[PDB]
């Protein structure tokens, strides 16, 4: 066998606690290369301390292949142990029937493997579920709206910054203009919300900033006042938790903009300014050499978010820097009741700023919602101890390849199956899955305008695992390239809203939140049927729920389903290219 | 190539900070497989966001294959970068010449690479030295001795418990024997301590507990008053340092005795205890079925340390109890000023709480040395937020099995060099490695009281990266089976000590503290040079040391060195059968 592509590591991913007596193994083996895997798993101590002839190695647990990566295969098998302490160890057999034991020691043929010591084995010493992950349930039933305040809706000229543009959806927005959109446009738009059935919604920025967008924070602790003040906000987070809706707000902590007073004192105290050790300041005075990009600097003497000057990055290592921004992240959860923090570019920040974060958020609210922006793998900030997901980007952009290019049904299976794979079963149900966003093209503009294939990767998306999110103006397909253009003032006449491709959505709304979240406990999985054919299965133990995607240049029939939720063909057997047919059926 | 042997797992051992602008990043491979590894690594931000032509993936930096343990191969680079923030991929090329990129989305070739984009990349995203693994650089010149207080040396006869036997180092001990030791003893034999060369001192447990071995803790705030009190140990602790000798002083925060005021609270008052939640109690009363073995129950309805009823489980995430051990911990560092803790049945609690019990320590005193006892492989608790190192039972118990059976040379090679690669370079300065212990049976018995194999195995154990310990007494030659028979009184008459070994292990301590130690951050390797025959180096920029060990049936001739060190042969060149000979060499 290849007992190179064979790993477990201990205390991961791969070995975690899911209640006080039960616990989820995983065993990485080189694809097709191992037939089956057995797990040998017992209390520690029972080998030598118990009286009985019993041993725990002589009962084996079968594993099961759960996933494969193209590369790998993942095994996976769930052990419970009232004792509350596990050893185990792993039978592995080969193609060729060579059968081996792979501990913590290593390999071994059976009969040389020390099976009667406790330290030949892999430990899950004690189970502790004070140390394990936990998902919030609510997240569970959640479709998130993602909106950019400055472009959903002007609810109130009269705070509109100077050299407000009229509204115009079709405008090309340029990166300093503004249209006036607030808090109150938000609050006179809750009926679309509720009726396109989303159930959070996920603001950009709206603590007081310069710019249209308010990454370059300059108080965390003041609504800007051309969105609005904390009576307005408190009144809209209230009206949308009456509405069923949960808020969830941009926490910017990695940096501060240049107009806060802390930058500011920096700029006219130099290394005398009480803020100096809040930043990452190499040589005072702070300073930097002005090009004709406002967003960039070759020189600056300070570390900045990418090259911008006007960024200065924020000293989270700082005790001073800590109490400030648990502070801050205290009063909006304290005072305004929002449930969830969105984390801009968490993995700038420290492990420990972000365990204690964690620990702050928890002590207020058991359920919060901690979403980390992290756009590579973040194994690292999922354990249980940090966030509670991240926004998906590797797994919704392995999704966009898919459907924009011509790579193999087989390609894209690997890669979900790989992130999947990444991260424990309970994480990857957390994880926040947008197709676009107000840092990407929009999804109408990468499909070439082409409705049938926007429906497609929307469909395809909402059947995941992660929880799903609609970047505002989605449902009336919006187009846009890459940021500013990305953020055009939200389309409100209805002559040039896509009117179907709104009641699409609504219905795919309906079936994430009537259908999809109301398994239990299901299991996934991905068929490759045919070349860029897809059979995409959710079930549980009454109920399976199928979506298959043709996307190929050929027609596909399938068997007549008895209970169709959602298609597109009005055939009930055929799919054109880029057609699916979602459906459900019970379980024999 | 084999793909699925390849693996870099980001934010791990494999990819850690080691200073504000430094990192080190490792690979691993199947062995043999892999001909070349080349890491491509730069600011993920300067790609896009730099005017300049040049890209970061342009310049390459070679890896060098530094270790295999038979199944893979381990590579390693140091990474230096200003900005702070690090994108990186590997080019793989196998023994065809097949050259990939290998990276956070998986295996390509480098046309097919998307380069241009950060996020195509793995990624170290800001070097935080407050996450960073340290290591305290007292350790490195440390060689410590291990007392077990009730047997090291009777100081007081006064203090002695009820039913004290003659100290007889020719005893078999009783699990319930007492012989009087106590830390006045310890105080009188300092001077052999500072005779054999030690700088630190490992006590196991000494405060208040009815048993001869003290870890059924009575009282943590209390030196058991068999031993003496609190003035004779800060006296003792004075002592020590005068000569040079730090303190290690052993925790027992696992479990706590059953003659301890809050279980004897549990016991009188059931759940209304004010101590019930600070224990693991399934059923009330707490109670259990005595057997005819002391130490063992099969029913009781509370966990326990193994299956000992007379050790209920401590409950460390209730906060009263975190609170409670950590003012034990803080108030024998703060009063007592001892250097290290070492951390009984470490792995059996929380992270959550060695993360607090790390804080606290540090903040006291930031070189503090936490040593945890676990005796299977400790990836989780060597991250640097917990403890420094572990007691090295994996390791030293690999050295045993190699010179006390018949296994090849590169079998141990192996599973040393497995040992290694778990962990980062300094984590494995800090392990902590005694060949025998309080829980095992004694050296010179495993060796069948071979005192040449005994003085080999101790010389190859001294020569690792890991601080060596010396059990008390293996420096006279005592035997013993395990526990309690590894805990005979020490052998304080001359008639009955090996004089020879003693002046071995004088000169042992002494390559150790005077040559090994005073290397600047060296490399080690192991070379096997004939069938049980092996040759060990360590070696900086000026100088290495070799040492050569014959373990098989035949001589081995080696040239003459110039400088030799230490030998047990009369020959200069001819080793017999588990000879050994170390030498010293300038680099060329
Ligand atoms: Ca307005
Ligand atoms: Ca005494």
């Amino acid at each position: 066998g290849n007992l190179a592509g064979i790993m477990h590591r201990p205390d991961s991913e791969m070995a975690y606690v899911v209640n006080e007596q039960t616990v989820n193994i995983r065993l990485r083996t080189a694809k097709d290369d191992i037939v089956s895997v057995e797990l040998l798993a017992g209390d520690p101590y029972s080998l030598r301390s118990l009286p009985t002839d019993e041993k725990f190695y002589q009962v084996p647990k079968q594993m099961t292949k759960i996933m494969s990566d193209g590369i790998s295969d993942f095994w996976q098998v769930t052990v419970t142990e009232p004792k509350r302490r596990l050893a185990y160890a792993f039978l592995v057999t080969d193609m060729l029937g060579i059968q081996k034991i792979y501990s913590d020691k290593g390999f071994f043929k059976v009969a040389d493997a020390d099976l009667m010591d406790m330290n030949f084995y892999f430990r899950m010493p004690f189970f502790q579920t004070i140390d394990q992950y936990n998902a919030p349930e609510w997240v569970t039933d959640t479709v998130w709206y993602q909106i950019f305040p400055e472009r959903f809706a002007n609810g109130d000229v009269s705070n509109d910054p100077v050299g407000t543009k009229p509204w115009d959806s079709t405008d090309h927005p340029g990166r300093e203009d503004f249209y006036g959109g607030d808090l109150q446009g938000i609050l006179d738009h809750l009926d679309h919300l509720q009726e396109l059935g989303i159930s959070g919604i996920y603001l950009n920025p709206i603590f007081q900033a310069p710019s249209n967008h308010k990454y370059d924070t300059q108080d965390y602790m003041t609504v800007d006042p051309h969105f609005g003040d904390a009576k307005l906000f408190k009144q809209l987070v209230q009206a949308a938790h009456e509405r069923g809706i949960r808020v969830m707000l941009d926490a910017v902590f990695n940096h501060i903009g240049d107009k806060s007073v802390q930058w500011q004192d920096v700029l006219k105290n130099e290394q005398a300014s009480p803020y100096a050790d809040w930043f990452h300041i190499h040589q005072f005075p702070a300073t930097y050499t002005p090009t004709d990009n406002f967003e960039f600097a070759a020189d600056a003497t300070y570390d900045t978010f990418d090259y911008t000057p006007h960024m200065p990055k924020l000293n989270t290592s700082n005790p001073e820097v800590v109490d400030y921004l648990l502070n801050i992240a205290t009063y909006w959860v304290k005072e305004f009741d929002i449930d969830a923090w969105r984390l801009n570019v968490a993995n700038e920040i420290d492990h420990h700023f972000w365990r204690k974060f964690h620990d702050a958020m928890m002590a207020l609210k058991p359920d919060f919602y901690i979403l980390g922006e992290i756009w590579h793998t973040s194994q690292s900030w999922l354990v249980g101890d940090e966030f509670t997901a991240v926004m998906n980007y590797s797994y919704t952009g392995a999704i966009l390849q898919y459907f924009l290019e011509n790579e193999s049904a087989d390609a894209l299976v690997q890669k979900m199956s790989h992130q999947l794979m990444l991260y424990r079963d309970a994480t990857n149900r957390m994880m926040f899955n947008t197709v676009d966003s107000h840092d990407t093209p929009r999804l109408m503009t990468l499909a070439h305008e082409d409705k049938q294939l926007a429906k497609s990767i929307l469909t395809f998306t909402f059947m995941q695992p992660g929880v799903p999110s609609i970047y505002y103006g989605t449902e009336y397909g919006m187009t846009g390239e890459n940021d500013p253009d990305d953020r055009k003032p939200m389309v409100w006449q209805p002559e040039l809203q896509d009117h179907d491709l709104y009641d699409f959505m609504q219905k795919l709304v309906q079936v994430r939140r009537q259908v999809i979240a109301k398994l239990s406990d299901d299991k996934i999985i991905f068929d490759v049927i045919g070349e860029r054919q897809i059979r995409l299965t959710r079930e549980d133990n009454q109920t399976r729920i199928v979506g298959v995607f043709n996307n190929g240049t050929t027609d596909l029939t399938v068997a007549q389903p008895t209970s169709i939720l959602l298609k597109t063909n009005q055939s009930e057997t055929q799919l054109a290219p880029n057609d699916f047919m979602i459906w459900t059926e019970p379980v024999r």
